[PDB]
């Protein structure tokens, strides 16, 4: 018998060693205090990458022969729907598997366990029943559009004191994005500087890049061009400005290399000139202008649409940025970040992706649930009871499913900066009550009505994640005759 | 002549090793819940080959210096007869050898044990035309057509959950298949995602690949090209130099040349109302123009396998020069196209005259269970082929392994000297099979043994083992069912096989490389 | 992905050893008798560099994997808000990483002590805004000027013999540069030639190039030719030439021969291969040019007359392009002995040059020599005892970081540090905000008769820039680095 | 390696040990229950040769430095006067040196006892017509064709399950073989798919090899083309540089040469109506585009040694230039076609007017038993020759060897010492032989020699040991008889390999080594 056949202790094993290793750099990413990581790997890599969110790091690598990578891959399907608010998913999959050892010590067939996963069914449905549900988002809506959701995705982050107010911003992203527009063209870049906005809101596309230090500051009313012996030179020159002047061109911009002798023209008559500017860019802003036909020179007049809001090169701090805005259509927008200056700021890049996905399907799914925990409490005080009473080893399960509950509440609590055994403590006692509005409040300290703050999670997090943390599971109950495995 | 002696003893010791090592990853497979492990090699292989079937994983890898991988091969040669089921074949084989330690104290000539391997022959009669086996398989059949034994088959394998639908689905697979074509172009693939059914059996052949972004999505009275050589053309043998022409009208003689080949393959394609070129290999740039204008789907590339089977379906190529073309190719008419499965964007080729041969597809979950459905699918196969036209099955869960040694063990006493003590060792090896299958349930193992032989030797044929259940129970109600060539072949397999562990030193033959 | 791993208990150590190693090479760059530092490195340096500015020295290299290059990269955002006056923000960050070993004894979670950071944020208000004042910095002001902190930027710089008169001409320089808005356009070179002012304040840009050993020596009602292109064809250059009454060329390239003969001639004034850089601000300040092929000349160029002539300076013959019409960028010329001490004044100024920009904008500053620094520390240790707890702790650990800054500007001075602290605070909890460290004296007098003020900004940036830093040192791993291994 | 470092008496050690380590490595291979060896090497190998046949193995390889290859040698020379049946003399060589230890401390003239070789001529005149016999074997017969003596080479070889129906299929290829016309053209190769027959008789030559993809997949009333000459064309006597061309433009004339090859080739090929082309080396492209399309079957890098065969079969042909075709060419025109033996595709060719040469294919159960059957066929094709020339036979099954052991044990004692001494030692080296064919039997050694003896001293040459019985028997009844001259001339010749062995020590092959 060839290669390395395991299931059994030997599956379980591996299993149980791939998720010990990926929850400790997981845990520390969720909440306020949620720190970032960087991953510099030794060898076929030359950078370190700055990802704390959860389920962008993990699907860039296949790091070892153990399982975990399958895992894995089922959080991005999870990230379309809903997908995120904070990475605590995975971490939940992977304390199930630690109650296995204690299985081993009831030596038995422990299918009869996999009743925990039945279990896991119950337990999924019955909170998608089960409490208060939001029964507002009438569209646009006055308040209650965001400074709820956003803001626990935010939860996860130390930038959130005056970020909070950044998190609002991103709802009035989306009501101008939605309708028979694609969730198309989205950019966001942060920068340096300090105003109390600590943001602008653009009503087209973000650029970083400059002609040269001659040429106007800034242009109204602007047009945009975008293109795919030494007398004779002189021809293209002119040409050039003769097309230009008529039209009033205030800006062209350029995906590939500059020819020197336009710039020299381009400062002098009020236009500005984008050497090798990124294509990805253009393609957002030709929807976002009306588009343009890119050809020979012949490109002036007609052929080329141009938008002409405002388009300004503007110091928002330290580096030099241009703004594009007042696009015409609507259909693609960008969206401007400020902090002050750290990996923790990059954290924020993650957070309104999150938050621009959620809002999409919010309006779609027509449900939430309680955030903040609100709905993890709860289901663990109903499950509690479910173990005692069923007869056999299919008890054994359901006990182990339902402490599995408990680590969110903590979780949340740990990076909170608050001691998590008190806060497990007192969480309890409130959501048993029967009051689904209180949940954790990491701003207290303690626990709080969240509808207050207005954090809601969307409909599909808890059906998608709760079905799915079977494979983790799985594997561990196909069978338990415990004999060899390659342990790490 | 090359080191590497062993004679006797020293050669059992090696062939003794070989028989335990195996029996430990194939005991877990057998029965209602048995086991699908995920395989790594390393350096060569760089991905996850988890194999439920013990003869697919087996012939794939030679792991050690041990001898073993000779025993393995044999169980294929069982499998292209039906050789499969559940795997238990193997196990048999190894249990035989423990009783040689038995054998050293005997003090007898080793050699004439061996005759006890004819005694095996003797055996076969016990499972062989002893026992009713079944009735049915009249042809086409409305519900004996499957949700019997390829659920077994599946029973020992995880998949089983959903895929135990998979299953029924592939004997319709096998009534359009069988007549005196014989066994050709059966194509079976796993998909990345998918529904509840997780196979969609297409109506023909389907490949995985797209011409470029511009050309158009369906044609339709479709005529196939398949051409040897590629579209490309410029070197050959001998460059006759990297070159620039010696002025400016003669660099347009070689520009013009490229014009040529160009309009070969659009003269000749836009006749036969070309709808599609499916071509084993690099596609030259220039054509790619042309070919959307026209209106017609070509594939870079193509899988040579892939290629070979459409021909069979199609009604075949005559594949040369661009000569290829109107009829020294046969192209059949139906409808081509670039569909979505569900996720992945695929190509279907179906409608096919022939009717001789068509197409699997498999849809899952995206896990390491899901490769599952690859393995087991190979496994899922060979069953079905089997099982409609040998008319003929036998209880599962080792209903006719306890039977058959009930029987055994009263006929060593019976024969006199040299054959008594030879066919008794045979005979206790249909022993660890209930124990096997037990052993793997999660159930006492001990207990089972006791208990299955009173059924046993009671005379019901149908009370087995039951994985589910933990205890014995009624084999006909679950609907387990062994193919009968699996028992016929595995006695004589077992009788040439088990020896040949106990002669071993590094057995001979690939094929001259 | 693989990496090097490390977690809350040794994490914070490689993050402490980083701290400690950069506060002693930093402690004796502080006040009048900071030490000069000198390094050297192979490979893509040329020589060695001798830097007394830390942020200099800091921001060029990245020597080993302890993490410390990040909290390093952030100071030079605050130098173009102002960054200098002296050394002391790293030192600050540094020590407060005492105190961890501080929160192990603490027990229970690193997390909570970092609501002091928040206290921190209700800082920057009661450290200068409250307890300690400056009123002045009015607008150009009499005598206000100088004769301050420019001297104790210059103090912890060796040059402070000659060097604290140059010192005394940066604040010029800053009221000519107030009104308009914003600093881009300022320009500092040094001289090999020696002078007892040191130092000669340009009215317009300074370059260092000569056409030739021919050609007139200066020029008047000058007009000014930028080329883009090479003049690697006589004719059309004179033709075009003589029209504008062209006084000097300036070229960013190679140079033709024959053209030269004929500027001669003329009476035109050429300069060869001269930068780029240099270029760009000049066209800022002539009101700027399209530097074109040899249809350059008249309308699109544009010329600004005042006065462009070749002037020894000491020893060395410097071009001087001066009387710009904008006025918004100027050219500072420093001269000295000629030594790595006389590089140091490069050093020095990019610590003068930007402080004085911010002078006019922010109309407030505090007393330096650390008189700001422990009149601070006072406030601060009522706030722990007063805030209920938790934020307490982290709060009075915070507070006792502030003492230490006393000590190094003293140990710095030549005297007994402990009997400087001493002295130190009796007089700040005075109630005089004008008293301080000095350093010269041994004890502690009036900062304000010596001069000594300190930027507002330097300190409500540093709380916040110290502070933030500090706590992504706790939770932040592996640091963006190489980190092969 | 420069000294040896042994002395005179230590000399005979050499030889002593050479002979002990043949002996055990052909002791599993005599009598009816017989065991496969397998060898692996490396340095101009393959991969692992089996061979059954002592002979075969030892005369293929110089293993070591002590002597042994010459007394290995001589084997073969025996092998053409009638060789094969079981392999026995070795054995007997190697035993008698045992005795040397007895005869040291035996005070007398070692070089007397020699004299025991010079009676050991007795063995050989007196073994030879005082022992049973062999009379018939007329020419074809209905029944003494075999179901004899081959069953008995195949006794000593296990396979004597399926296989001893395989030996009697091989006296047909014998008879086919006999007249006044040659020993030319035998090929035998196996297959790995079962049968209970094992084999099929084919009535041509198979061969391995196709033109390609295209081309009719079968021929009839075919005609055999030969070339010594490749198809391949460019070298000539003279290269005329190995150049191409200086462009594109005059490549089209050296392409033009080409054409006409093409063309000679078919003009030829038509007017014969050529079914098949066979030729030993590379075969030129262009040609095989006009076989496809004319409907002629042609073979690249045909194996030269089924080509000379071919020849005698065919009628044969003058193989030279492209002149070759029609009347130059003899060709038998039955049937060439490619079948499948149920298995590995091969080509058969069929239906040869000569008759005098002929093939044999067998067919595998399934194990490295079958490759056996390479290895026994060997043995029967050249014993059943030989039985039938010789006129003569002993009583196999040791039946021989006891009945002499009793005759030279009173001749050594009765006769004066000087002579006596070397007679008795030769007399018990007879012994072995009972012992061994029993060993491999299955009854215990002891006993079965003793039992032996009496029989045979009794009166009774019929009588031998009967392996099955385990006890002695009539050989008579089982058919099995040896050949006469594998004992007339073993008797000599093992007298004149023995004394070379005593006498001297280091003695090997060639030098390398």
């Amino acid at each position: 018998a060839g290669a390395d056949e395991e299931r059994a202790e030997t599956a379980r094993l591996s299993s149980f060693i791939g998720a010990i290793a990926i929850g400790d750099l997981v845990k520390s990413t969720l909440g306020p205090k949620g720190m970032d990581k960087i991953l510099l790997s030794s060898g076929r890599d030359a950078s370190l990458m700055v990802t704390n969110d959860g389920a962008t790091i993990l699907k860039n690598i296949g790091v070892d022969n153990p399982a975990a990578k399958v895992l894995v891959d089922m959080s991005r399907v999870q990230d379309d729907e809903v997908g995120d608010g904070t990475t605590s998913v995975t971490v939940l999959a992977a304390e199930l598997l630690r109650e296995a050892e204690s299985l081993i010590a009831k030596k038995i067939h422990p299918q009869t366990i996999i009743a925990g996963w039945r279990e896991a069914t119950k337990a999924a449905r019955q909170a998608l029943l089960n409490s208060a549900v939001d029964h507002g988002s009438d569209e646009v809506k006055f308040r209650q559009d965001l400074m709820n959701i956003a803001g626990t995705t935010l939860s996860s982050k130390l930038l959130t004191h005056h970020k909070d107010h950044f998190t609002k911003l991103a709802v009035e992203a989306v009501l101008r994005l939605k309708g028979s527009g694609n969730l198309e063209a989205i950019h966001v870049i942060k920068k340096l500087g300090g105003s109390l906005a600590d943001s602008y809101l653009d009503e087209g596309f973000l650029l970083d890049k400059k002609i040269g230090v001659n040429q106007p500051k800034r242009i109204e009313n602007a047009k945009i061009l975008i293109a795919n012996i030494e007398h004779a030179e002189k021809e293209k020159m002119k040409e050039k400005v003769e097309r230009i002047l008529k039209h009033g061109i205030n800006c062209f911009i350029n995906r590939q290399l500059i020819y020197n002798y336009p710039e020299q023209l381009f400062g002098a008559a009020g236009v500005m000139a984008i050497e090798h500017a990124d294509f990805v860019g253009v393609e957002r802003l030709a929807l976002v202008t009306g588009g343009e036909i890119a050809s020979t020179f012949d490109h002036p007049e007609l052929v080329k649409l141009g938008s002409c809001k405002l388009i300004e090169e503007v110091m928002i701090g330290e580096d030099k940025l241009i703004h594009f805005s007042g696009v015409a259509l609507g259909e693609a927008c960008t969206i401007v970040l400020r902090g002050a200056t750290q990996q923790i700021l990059d954290e924020a890049e993650r957070s309104l992706h999150d938050a621009l996905c959620v809002l999409a399907q919010t309006v779609k799914d027509s449900r939430t649930v309680y955030g903040g925990g609100c709905s993890e409490m709860l289901m663990a005080h109903a499950v509690t009871q479910l173990a005692s009473r069923t007869p056999g080893k299919e008890a054994v399960a359901m006990e182990s499913y339902a402490k599995a509950l408990r680590m969110l509440p903590t979780i949340i609590a740990d990076n909170a900066g608050y001691d998590s055994a008190d806060l497990v403590a007192q969480l309890r006692a409130a959501h048993s009550e029967g009051k689904t509005t209180a949940g954790l409040d990491m701003k207290e300290g303690t626990i709080g009505d969240m509808s207050v703050l207005g954090i809601t999670e969307s409909f599909q997090v808890k059906r998608q994640v709760l079905l799915s943390a079977a494979e983790a599971a799985e594997v561990i109950l196909r069978v338990d005759n415990i004999i060899k495995a390659a342990p790490r």
